[PDB]
RNA sequence: UAGAAAGACGCGUUUUAGAGCUAGAAAUAGCAAGUUAAAAUAAGGCUAGUCCGUUAUCAACUUGAAAAAGUGGCACCGAGUCGGUGCUU
DNA sequence: TTGTACTGTAGCGTCTCA
DNA sequence: ACAGTACAA
């Protein structure tokens, strides 16, 4: 009539337990349901429930932050092309459409291949005038005469796509550089360009684009001088270096996918054992040896060098075209403009991470933004919105107020905590004067002026779902509570609602988990234990039942079994303990790896070169992967068993066929809107479809002779059985070891030591009980008479040795994946169960999640 | 020591553009050149925003657009992953 | 033409704020 | 986990 319930919380495992006074797991028959032959089977109230890790938000957070960079830097070049439009428009009006056509292959293109001018000796010209853009840029800046809009526009793009950062808050113009305020201020100047920029000798407005025009000249003359001296001396690697693109030449850096370090590591052995090469030795020493221009190190460029390249172009090129001269303000404030950090997104009350206000409703753009965004309001929710709700100014405000009476005011004190208010919540200038505007009238303009820089740090401290949601912690420590609570749940359940009278649960986290469980006595109709992890290890090691992690998962249910006899044990206090021995021994354990849709990024996300293969991802709707390359492995979301005809042959015929094919996470919705018709579209005809079964991931089948086999993927399996092994060959193959540490006192603990010597040959009975399981459930032979011969050839090493690699065999056995394992000196390689064909007439099992409940499909009758 | 949200930057990848020349029946061989740009950066979605799209939730069966609710006897002896016995309606 | 065995492939670095 | 090459039918 009572019962306990013992609880072990991890990340991945919840293990649980069901423990009657004489610390008894009772044994009950449980009704199994579905076609097939069994209507009842024998299951033990003990058990482990596996699962996935949960996943933290902050590579969801950086895929959105990209996604939202992305969306404005392409809007910020449709806004520079809707003003280069109309003039744009009377030369070349397709010129937009080809600069957005230029990925199409020149069949798909609408227009000429050639983008800048549309035919081919002008652009042949052009980038032999011009060998990169930044020589066009040093052009524009430099030359007082008329250019093309084409240029213009060029020049005037690559700027504000690639504008730089934004962590230089002054004016920073770069011809300054390369009162004492105002000398301390420019020389400041000088040593950030000085980081910046190298040397620029003859002076400019473009410092940058001198510096890498520099840079490529340099890259030119090294290249020239490296393949004479090559050909010179070394004929023979010449092909290999400029010609081979896999070895990590300069063929490699230029064409293949070597960085600078990899190209300067192989070639430095190169210039050292051939002569003549001491100003390229110091140039690869001082890393300016062969640089290109998009280099990984641009990242220091602040974005006011780019503005006032743009300001000096448009300066020089406003007499020829006056429409620039018109709106000059507009495109110096396209590159200059950001969205303020305190605004946030900016919705119309569509995101669940927008907070922002608008005045006026019309479209939010670069040039109206200060006279359509609500600044105050937004910028108050930046900073109310994150801060938690409730569960020295005597001796500082002293100086601003110049006395201590008007300091003790009793009377107007409440607008006094809210300037404290102000100041603690905000920071910008404009923005903490434009709160502290209220106060105007109180005082003379100096104090507030000098008032408004008293920054302040610090504060001073229904549906399950929705029960849960608005917790707080991180999602991926959630996961195990959710699965706590629905395995107490069920628990519950099954017992006919029976509340247990102790339920015993595994710091500051688990403090708060104890009373969020135990609201639910009056907030969802059970003495919670916190029981401390150090008992049940002193106790787990005060007594013969030692645990090797390495063997099976039964020790997570093993140790929500010594949770709950702790737990009621200690509450019943500078037959029973001698039932726990045959507990322990039990061979079933009901152990229920979570099966859980796979939700994510579609695959992996190299873009993979253009292919003749058929299952290269379409990176786009139009783009054809056979022309355009790629993704590739895509991540399945769940498997469905689908039975249909299938045409094959070169003289079709309407053979019906029985297979599971896997959904893609982008799949998902199509096929979840449509079933059948995504399946025709796939090719089957005449799918069943009443007979769809959905395989979500580690779906676990039932196979002959209790061989169970996990599902993977739709063309993936693991192994499902677990062996249990005799606790009198756990205590051998735990005490074998970790001599240094286990005996804990010199000489009555010796017994211990003396165990294993007495007891060697359980490990060659262990020998034959891994190869029975093994041909049980593994069916793996020649990686079988592989560990059989190297347990031969080496079965006369010491002990210790021996056993902590037979600790290691156990991978072979063990649930989940199969992986590589050393044993003692050879790599027993895994393999790989790539054939769902065994599974498509098995017995499918669905398992709830305590896994007492069970519904049993025989596939073989289906179809 | 780590959790959530916002604003940015620089690379990288992919396709195209940057006329390769000479000897060539050709296979290929010698020679020249290489640094840059455009576009995409989850397919896309509709509430069409300079917004959203990888976190969380998810055995089966019956209702319910969904939300959400409901659906499976006991005692004993054994234990190769659970087996059987008897009582019960 | 359809299954098995063996080997290879897999986005990232750096900020700023309350 | 999936892709690609190399073979057994």
């Amino acid at each position: 009539k009572k019962y306990s319930i013992g609880l072990d919380i991890g990340t991945n495992s919840v293990g649980w337990a069901v423990i009657t006074d004489e610390y008894k797991v009772p044994s009950k028959k449980f009704k199994v349901l579905g076609n097939t032959d069994r209507h009842s089977i024998k299951k033990n109230l003990i058990g482990a429930l596996l699962f996935d890790s949960g996943e933290t938000a902050e590579r969801t957070r950086l895929k959105r932050t990209a996604r939202r960079r992305y969306t404005r830097r392409k809007n910020r070049i449709c806004y520079l092309q809707e003003i280069f439009s109309n003039e744009m428009a009377k030369v070349d009006d397709s010129f937009f459409h080809r600069l957005e056509e230029s990925f199409l292959v020149e069949e798909d293109k609408k227009h000429e291949r050639h983008p800048i001018f549309g035919n081919i000796v002008d652009e042949v010209a052009y980038h032999e005038k011009y060998p990169t853009i930044y020589h066009l840029r040093k052009k524009l800046v430099d030359s007082t005469d008329k250019a093309d809009l084409r240029l213009i526009y060029l020049a005037l793009a690559h700027m504000i796509k690639f504008r730089g950062h934004f962590l230089i808050e002054g004016d920073l113009n770069p011809d300054n550089s390369d009162d004492l305020f105002l000398a301390a201020k420019n020389l400041s100047d000088a040593i950030l360009l000085s980081d910046i920029l190298r040397v620029n000798t003859e002076i400019t407005k473009a410092p940058l684009s001198a510096s890498m025009i520099k840079r490529y000249d340099e890259h030119h003359q090294d290249l020239t001088l490296l393949k004479a001296l090559v050909r010179q001396q070394l004929p023979e690697k010449y092909k290999e270096i400029f010609f081979d693109q896999s070895k990590n030449g300069y063929a490699g850096y230029i064409d293949g996918g070597a960085s600078q370090e990899e190209f300067y590591k192989f070639i430095k052995p190169i210039l050292e054992k051939m002569d003549g090469t001491e100003e390229l030795l110091v140039k690869l020493n001082r890393e300016d040896l062969l640089r290109k221009q998009r280099t990984f190190d641009n990242g220091s460029i602040p974005h006011q060098i780019h503005l006032g390249e743009l300001h000096a172009i448009l300066r020089r090129q406003e007499d020829f075209y006056p429409f620039l001269k018109d709106n000059r303000e507009k495109i110096e404030k396209i590159l200059t403009f950001r969205i303020p950090y305190y605004v946030g997104p900016l919705a119309r009350g569509n995101s669940r991470f927008a907070w922002m206000t608008r005045k006026s409703e019309e479209t939010i753009t670069p040039w109206n933004f200060e006279e359509v965004v609500d600044k105050g309001a937004s910028a108050q929710s930046f900073i109310e919105r994150m801060t938690n709700f409730d569960k020295g100014t005597y001796h500082d405000l002293l100086k601003i107020i110049k006395d201590k009476d008007f300091l003790d005011n009793e009377e107007n004190e409440d607008i006094l905590e809210d300037i404290v208010l102000t100041l603690t919540l905000f920071e910008d200038r404009e923005m903490i004067e434009e709160r502290l505007k209220t106060y105007a009238h109180l005082f003379d303009d100096k104090v507030m002026k000098q008032l408004k820089r008293r920054r302040y740090t610090g504060w001073g401290r229904d549906s399950l779902h929705e029960h849960i949601a608005n917790l707080a912690g991180s999602p991926a420590i959630k996961k195990g509570i959710l699965q706590t609570v629905k395995v107490v749940d069920e628990l519950v359940k099954v017992m006919g609602r029976h509340k247990p009278e102790n339920i015993v649960i595994e710091l500051v986290e688990t403090r708060q988990i104890t009373k969020h469980v135990a609201q639910i006595l009056d907030s969802r109709m059970v003495k919670v234990i916190t029981l401390k992890s150090k008992l049940v290890s002193d106790f787990r090691k005060d007594f013969q039942f030692y645990k090797v992690r390495e063997i099976n998962n039964y020790h997570h249910a093993h140790d929500a079994y010594l949770n709950a006899v702790v737990g009621t044990a200690l509450i019943k206090k500078i037959r029973d303990f001698a039932t726990v021995r045959k507990v322990l021994s039990m061979p079933q354990v009901n152990i229920v790896k979570k099966t859980e849709v796979q939700t994510g990024g579609f695959s992996k996300e190299s873009i993979r070169p253009k292919r003749n293969s058929d299952k290269l991802i379409a990176r786009k709707k139009d783009w054809d992967p056979k022309k355009y390359g790629g993704f590739l492995w895509p991540t399945v979301a769940y498997s469905v068993l689908v039975v249909a005809k299938v045409e094959k042959g070169k003289s079709k015929k309407l053979k019906s066929v029985k297979e599971l094919l896997g959904i893609t996470i982008m799949e998902r919705s199509s096929f979840e809107k449509n079933p059948i018709d995504f399946l025709e579209a796939k090719g089957y005809k005449e799918v069943k479809k009443d007979l769809i079964i959905k395989l979500p991931k580690y779906s676990l089948f039932e196979l002959e002779n209790g061989r169970k086999r996990m599902l993977a993927s739709a063309k993936q399996l693991q192994k499902g059985n677990e062996l249990a092994l005799p606790s009198k060959y756990v205590n051998f193959l735990y005490l074998a070891s970790h001599y240094e540490k286990l005996k804990g006192s010199p000489e009555d603990n010796e017994q211990k030591q003396l165990f294993v010597e007495q007891h060697k040959h359980y490990l060659d009975e262990i020998i034959e009980q891994i190869s029975e399981f093994s041909k049980r459930v593994i069916l793996a032979d020649a990686n079988l008479d592989k560990v059989l011969s190297a347990y031969n050839k080496h079965r006369d090493k010491p002990i210790r040795e021996q056993a902590e690699n037979i600790i290691h065999l156990f991978t072979l056995t063990r649930l989940g994946a199969p992986r590589a394992f050393k044993y003692f000196d050879t790599t027993i390689d895994p393999k790989q169960y790539r054939s769902t064909k065994e599974v498509l007439d098995a017995t499918l099992i669905h398992q709830s999640i305590t896994g007492l409940y069970e519904t049993r499909i025989d596939l073989s009758q289906l179809g």
